């Protein structure tokens, strides 16, 4: 049995990393994320100077999953960038770096330093993305970029959505992969003992992650392994056990991402989230990855 | 204490009512809805012809809530239209017909002939709601259909999409009501044991309710509460107990409609509710649902 993964000229150990935005910030929690038991890890998403973000409280664990309104604080683009040139230690596993500039133009800028690291260093852009506006991003990305990337796309609801989505994606060679999901958007949390909303930003409206996220993941997941057989899933959302994550890779995910579940546990997650799907698929009777990917049963 | 609410020139007893699709196909379940302990009813959304709806299985609870993909199952206009006219005792409790027509066509028929029943017997239309098609449905509907109705909504994600829909909602002054939310849609469940869908139709895509969509609908609620203040709003989505109930109400809602946990639990689930919510009521020092009603504490 193999929880080896082989993607964008890389060895990945295990599928597993953090999800952009969670416990990838600093330098102590990159260095924590590269000594964890993860396949992989992803740098917090950057603008091209540093941002503190929203005012706190603005994230709250929940039974179900999470809600949070961080407003991007990130130490911006020239410390993940430093961290990808001089600091990561690719021996140990490869690095994605999260993109999210507040304009196309910020994001082209970006793209041009990123470009010379990526060549030297092997980092991996993933570019956290209305279809017009897409379509041009991409156009210019693409412009300015000469590698593969992948883009975090935020969930849809829809065939229409998920094949006007898909149709863009597939005009750009460049996107080798994508990552399914973002938060579920906008969700407004109420306590009902203080009849009060739990985070400040927004008047309480934030972006939802964790359990109640997971079908929608998985149905974005698998909607994309559909559209675009011509590259590769990242999952993300709602993935707490080895089991859940079975589930990502059933809908068609090559790697799994873990965003809440790794913000209330800290990075040992990862130990314990690949002996759960070793678990699992020992139990199942199988014996890789590439044995069951994408090969959910339809009715 | 009470749970009394007054609204299109109605008296409601309390503000519970059946999601619209929940227990409200049939004679016996209208019957059964009328004959139960909640404020209200609504029937089936209907076209005008009878539907055999999609092929089974086409709904699974879940431990978090539900997935469907009923596909428009219903007796046809001229069946609920029977009922309002016919057989519905008013004397009970007011009555809401739920109508979902294929095309814009269809639904301008349908209220042609609702029209007169509104005015005789005081059914109340709740209309199933692309900003431009839905400008152009609410439109006609408005042309040709000399009463207040509501709509019932979608989810949205973001405040882009809230402003939008409200704009649209506010330039018809018939429309009185909003009914937040209908099903997260095109949700996946995958059953981990059968590596496979769990329901038939769509490849296994289908709305989400239930436990999944209460911070959604709770976002919807008070986003268009605080939108459309000529309006009022219904809430619906994720309300298994009086606290959740309290919840909606808190975000804005003036009646709360139950889908999932009545599908579960059947209409004894009304007595439940009442009581539930007037012990949460009890506890809190509240004696009417004005006291509370969208006030919601932000931070
Ligand atoms: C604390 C917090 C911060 C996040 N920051 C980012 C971000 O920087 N960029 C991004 O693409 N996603 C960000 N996300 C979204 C996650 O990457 C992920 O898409 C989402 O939480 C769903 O996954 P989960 O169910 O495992 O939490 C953040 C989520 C949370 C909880
Ligand atoms: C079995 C099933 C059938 C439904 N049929 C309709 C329908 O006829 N018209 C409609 O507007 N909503 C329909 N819905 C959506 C519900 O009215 C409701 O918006 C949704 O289930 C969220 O509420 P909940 O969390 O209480 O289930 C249906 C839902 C389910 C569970």
């Amino acid at each position: 049995m193999s929880l080896q993964v082989n993607l964008l000229n890389n060895t990945f150990a295990n599928p597993f990393m953090n999800a952009a935005g969670v416990m990838c910030t600093t330098t102590e929690e990159l260095v924590a994320m590269t000594e964890s038991a993860s396949g992989s890890l992803v740098s917090k998403s950057c603008t091209p100077a540093l941002r503190e973000g929203n005012p706190t409280p603005r994230y709250q664990a929940l039974p179900l999953g999470s809600i949070n309104s961080m407003g991007l604080p990130n130490n911006g683009f020239d410390f993940y960038l430093a961290y990808a040139a001089e600091q990561h230690d690719y021996g140990k596993k490869p690095l994605f770096l999260s993109m999210s500039g507040l304009s196309m133009r910020e994001n082209v800028e970006m793209c041009k330093r990123l470009a010379a690291v990526a060549t030297e260093k092997g980092v991996i852009l993933e570019l956290n993305l209305d279809f017009d506006a897409m379509r041009q991003c991409l156009t210019a990305v693409s412009e300015v970029y000469p590698h593969s990337f992948g883009v975090k796309m935020p969930p849809y609801f829809d065939f229409a959505h998920f094949d006007a989505a898909a149709e863009i994606l597939n005009e750009f060679p460049k996107v080798q992969f994508i990552t399914c999901i973002n938060s579920i958007g906008n969700g407004l949390v109420i306590d009902a003992e203080t009849e009060s909303v739990v985070i400040k930003p927004k008047q309480g409206f934030g972006g939802l992650g964790g359990r109640y996220v997971l079908p929608t993941a998985l149905a974005n997941i698998n909607a994309f392994y559909r559209r675009c057989p011509g590259k590769l899933i990242f999952g993300c959302g709602g993935v707490y056990t080895g089991e859940d994550a079975f589930l990502h890779v059933l809908a068609g995910a090559s790697m799994v991402q873990v965003g809440t579940a790794l913000q209330e546990e800290g990075p040992s997650i990862f130990e314990r989230l690949t002996s759960e799907l070793l678990g699992v698929m020992a139990k199942k009777r199988y014996q890789t990855l590439d044995e069951f990917r994408g090969k959910v049963r339809t009715l």
